């Protein structure tokens, strides 16, 4: 699926993400847009190492999905990779969760340094009523 923005700023606030350990939905927002375009089934194959990026959040196989074919993985969300190309976000959303729960943050993935740090991110919520 690919979310409209005001959509999915609703659909976020409602799973509980608007400052969760501290980040607000606008940086979510932020996030999703750079990482996939708000597309639930976007992946990345990085042949560099050989793992794959799922989904809304672009969620790394090396550390927190399984998928059987990244070498010397963890699964910490403890799911499928294939959970995290559903249109229905709710286990993409816990598992964001999770990744932000480690020392680093929103910091674990670099798209939102790139993109989003020290940004004004007010626009990617502004007029959609959360
Ligand atoms: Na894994």
């Amino acid at each position: 699926k690919v979310f409209e923005r005001c959509e999915l700023a609703r659909t976020l606030k409602r799973l509980g993400m608007d400052g969760y350990r501290g980040i607000s939905l606008a940086n979510w927002m932020c996030l999703a847009k750079w990482e996939s375009g708000y597309n639930t089934r976007a992946t990345n194959y990085n042949a560099g190492d050989r793992s794959t990026d799922y989904g809304i959040f672009q969620i790394n196989s090396r550390y927190w999905c399984n998928d059987g074919k990244t070498p010397g993985a963890v699964n910490a969300c403890h799911l499928s990779c294939s959970a995290l190309l559903q249109d229905n976000i709710a286990d993409a959303v816990a598992c964001a969760k999770r990744v932000v729960r480690d020392p680093q943050g929103i910091r674990a993935w670099v798209a939102w340094r790139n993109r989003c740090q020290n940004r004004d991110v007010r626009q990617y919520v502004q007029g959609c009523g959360v």
